[PDB]
């Protein structure tokens, strides 16, 4: 038994930004009041664990990154009553807490026990579970998935259906919800309607799938890497351009392309000038553009109001504006009835031990989604 | 009869920036196809029109102002179906052609017709109806309404009640419908919600009415002049701040008030920098951010993005997100029947000839509306 017990395990600790992940043994301490431990069966490489790795989003180092997983209960600590030791489970990078204004607001999903906005590195209670060559270790976003155990508090995990396959739900953890969620419950695309998405990774691919879901009759995709265009098409999207093919920035070329402007874009890169290009591409009356992409930590974005007076909307969510606890078993539901497809995202399959192969996959432009097993 | 005769007639008509208007003989065309030539009777003087002065809104000078305001049909041109000699009309400076995307979309007002967007200062055809000491004059946003007479294209007249009270309802020509459907239109204000009005003149007091209307329990009204509190209060503010008075940032003084953000805010006085608090202010979740001022020419904002990726929606719209010729009649309607008031918003009358002491009363603070009568 390991229940009560510290696990001495494997993780991926980052000690330094700019580095690769170093693959070693840790000590995950057992959960205490609230708490969760889950033994980790699969994990996805998501472009912003890799803004840790740049230092594009700031949290405390040394950490454990990952936040796009799947696992199995170990144990719980004292007063947890939403899990169970062997239930599967996916962690939640935004808690629920179901008591904060927000968790109380028909809209809002951006519960303020969040650990993104101010981050801290710890479990709600300010400490860690973590050791490693005797030092404390932080924890990212509640969730710390590179490891093959975790601790999280119970307000940031999900009991997902017993008979998912984890090795692709760990994708309604993250990138799939975001993407999908922006689409029909941020945007509310509409039936007919034209999209322009800037960005065909993973978290834009499940923008073009919630698009389609929505009934889009165009889905333009942008990207400056053309090698990402047939998955995009093969998801939904009707038509790709390159902004590097051009002469006129591509918010003329999209605009032109709409025959005046854009239902709906979004921005699903992390690039303040594509922020600003995909508000002016959608119509200036009634375009709605969504952001989607992290940008590069305290940087300002410049743009004129007249794009926002003359009648957008500008608006951004943090995954897929989906109330996490409620939504993920859902999805993973919906899922299991094959209301969506995941294998789309998934271009490489690795043994965790090949988690810097895996990010070299991502930087190189060469995976959408590289899981990692356990 | 006049009907087909130039009108000699007097107009207020600005020569240069920063300067009197001019109030001397005009020459005014009769109405070609699809236009209609109105005998004023009312006009009130709108912030914006002080910005034609100022060189805050840009239009080709020399110019006949006026955006705001109410009169009589004195003659139509071959083929107008929609008004007739002698209605009682309201010239609408965003037109409704009915005929392009944007008029046909269930939730857009901001009509490709418009001379908003990259003034010309011209009719539809792009010729003036206005000559002065023999030159060509400009018109402003198709309306020109500081005349005795003026010549609209079909597309930017309403005809209102023929009962109507003209020195009254032409606030329904601008600043009363702006702020009101900011707020219950735009934003779509809420029961129960708190709500931050920036700026207290006659647009942020139309927005006041509106979150009233609307059942907003707390609406904190924002101006650094304390003489404008009294009447913020009258139609509807629970609390009214001076950014002054604080050593912090009026955001962060916002944000503590309310607890962790308002559910609304709106910018109603036309700076970058209240636009980029207005927007701060209202909850990082689910808040709603409305842009109405008017910011000054060419000059763009700066802004953190994360504002937009926790969840706020920004948007801003012209004329209360009102489609203008089937909004307008139906607002005198209600007006009509008492469904709202404007005579809070009326402060100052004077005749036509008094102009430039009615922008001196607007200039020092001390005016909401002067109503001009011709
Ligand atoms: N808001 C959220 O909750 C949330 C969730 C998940 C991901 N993210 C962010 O979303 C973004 C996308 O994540 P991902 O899909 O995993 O990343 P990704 O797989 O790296 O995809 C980014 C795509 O952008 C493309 N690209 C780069 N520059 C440009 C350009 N100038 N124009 C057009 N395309 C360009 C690039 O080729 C690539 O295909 C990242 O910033 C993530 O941090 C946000
Ligand atoms: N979007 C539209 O369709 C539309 C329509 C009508 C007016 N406008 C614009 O709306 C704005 C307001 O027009 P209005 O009500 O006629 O103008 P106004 O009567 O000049 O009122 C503006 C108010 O802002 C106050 N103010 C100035 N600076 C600050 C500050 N830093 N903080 C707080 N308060 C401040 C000022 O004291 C005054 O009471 C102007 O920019 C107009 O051009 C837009
Ligand atoms: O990919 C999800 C995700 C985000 F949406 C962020 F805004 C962020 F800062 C982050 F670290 C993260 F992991
Ligand atoms: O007050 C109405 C009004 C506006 F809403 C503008 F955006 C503008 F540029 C302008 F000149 C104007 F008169
Ligand atoms: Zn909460
Ligand atoms: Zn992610
Ligand atoms: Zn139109
Ligand atoms: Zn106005």
């Amino acid at each position: 038994s390991t229940a009560g017990k510290v696990i001495k395990c494997k993780a991926a600790v980052l000690w330094e930004e700019k580095k690769p992940f170093s693959i070693e043994e840790v000590e995950v301490a057992p959960p205490k009041a609230h708490e969760v431990r889950i033994k980790m069966v699969a994990t996805g490489i998501c472009r912003s664990d890799d803004h840790v790795v740049s230092g594009t989003f700031v949290t405390p180092l040394p950490v454990i990154a990952g936040h796009e997983a799947a696992g199995i209960v170990e144990s719980i600590g004292e007063g947890v009553t939403t899990v169970r030791p062997g239930d599967k489970v996916i962690p939640l990078f935004t808690p629920q807490c179901g008591k904060c204004r927000v968790c109380k607001h028909p809209e809002g999903n951006f519960c303020l026990k969040n650990d993104l906005s101010m981050p801290r590195g710890t479990m709600q209670d300010g400490t860690s579970r973590f050791t490693c060559r005797g030092k404390p270790i932080h924890h990212f976003l509640g969730t710390s998935t590179f490891s093959q155990y975790t601790v999280v508090d119970e307000i940031s995990v999900a009991k997902i259906d017993a008979a998912s396959p984890l090795e692709k739900v760990c994708l309604i953890g993250c990138g799939f919800s975001t993407g999908y969620g922006s689409a029909v419950k941020v945007a509310k695309v509409t039936q007919g309607s034209t999209c322009a998405v800037f960005g065909l990774g993973g978290v834009g691919l499940s923008v073009i799938m919630g698009c389609k879901a929505a009934g889009a009759a165009r889905i333009i995709g942008v990207d400056i890497n053309k090698d990402k265009f047939a998955k995009a098409k093969e998801v939904g999207a009707t038509e790709c351009v390159n902004p590097q093919d051009y002469k006129k920035p591509i918010q003329e070329v999209l605009t032109e392309m709409s025959n005046g402007g854009v239902d709906f874009s979004f921005e699903v890169i992390g690039r303040l000038d594509t922020m600003v290009t995909a508000l002016s591409c959608c119509q200036e009356a009634y375009g709605v553009s969504v952001i989607v992409g992290v940008p590069p930590d305290s940087q300002n974005l410049s743009m004129n109001p007249m794009l926002l007076l003359s009648g957008r909307t500008w608006k951004g969510a943090i995954f897929g504006g989906f109330k996490s606890k409620d939504s993920v078993p859902k999805l993973v539901a919906d899922f299991m009835a094959k209301k969506f497809a995941l294998d789309p995202l998934i271009t490489h399959v690795l043994p965790f031990e090949k988690i810097n192969e895996g990010f070299d996959l991502l930087r190189s432009g060469e995976s959408i989604r590289t899981i990692l097993t356990f």
